[PDB]
């Protein structure tokens, strides 16, 4: 077998705060590569019960987990077994700004993220926990500054049926030069599952796959 498996296991730590509420979050989980799905499974080892919206944190807990055909370069799975970071800023209709780091050991990828957000409105509804998740998204991926980078037109679903305008703008840097594509899409599909009444522990699933631009 090769650097990825068509099962890989999941390892991550995240700590952050949102408007001055520190907390830190342990994840466990699994994934198919190839398919581009993966599962994990979250606990709030510090700041339970997190005064915030989830939904803010889970684009958080990595691209190696999207399905690629062979004629895009593939930036992510490339970058292995040394892997890649990522940077994002979320601008709201409210700030996150979020860093990560991904590693690889034997058939285990290690997260290690830093999330900062800020200047949400205290009776909005990420900091009341009024939000019902993201919608399905179309990431942009592009090359600038010999790196590549992502872009998504978000929108994060409001309890009642509206919706709120969340700009993604990622770079994704690998640690080695790999072969970088031309321009093309990554549909997304994230869900959160099994949650416990407070968010303390939560299943996060992600679905992504790259087409190209022709």
């Amino acid at each position: 077998s090769g650097v990825i498996k068509p099962d890989m296991k999941i390892k991550l730590k995240m700590e952050g705060n949102v408007n001055g509420y520190a907390f830190v979050i342990e994840g466990e989980g699994e994934g198919k590569p190839y398919d581009g799905t993966n599962t994990i499974n979250l606990e709030v080892k510090e700041g339970a019960p997190l005064p915030f919206s989830y939904d803010i944190l889970t684009t958080a807990f990595n691209r190696a987990f999207t399905k690629y055909p062979d004629d895009i370069p593939n930036y992510f799975k490339q970058s292995f077994p040394e892997g890649y970071s990522w940077e994002r800023t979320m601008t709201f209709e409210g700030i996150v700004k979020v860093k990560s780091d991904i590693s690889l050991e034997e058939d285990s990828f290690i997260y290690e993220i830093y999330l900062k957000g800020e200047n949400f409105p205290p009776n909005g509804p990420v900091m009341q926990k009024k939000t019902t998740g993201w919608d399905a998204s179309t990431e942009r991926m592009y090359v600038r500054d010999g790196v590549l980078k992502g872009d998504v037109k978000h929108k994060l679903l409001l309890e009642g049926g509206g919706y709120y305008r969340v700009d993604f703008k990622t770079i994704y840097r690998a640690k080695k030069a790999v072969k970088l594509p031309d321009y093309h899409f990554v549909d997304h599909r994230i869900e959160c599952l099994n949650h416990d009444k407070d968010h303390n522990k939560v299943t996060v699933y992600e679905s992504a796959v790259a087409r190209n631009s022709t």
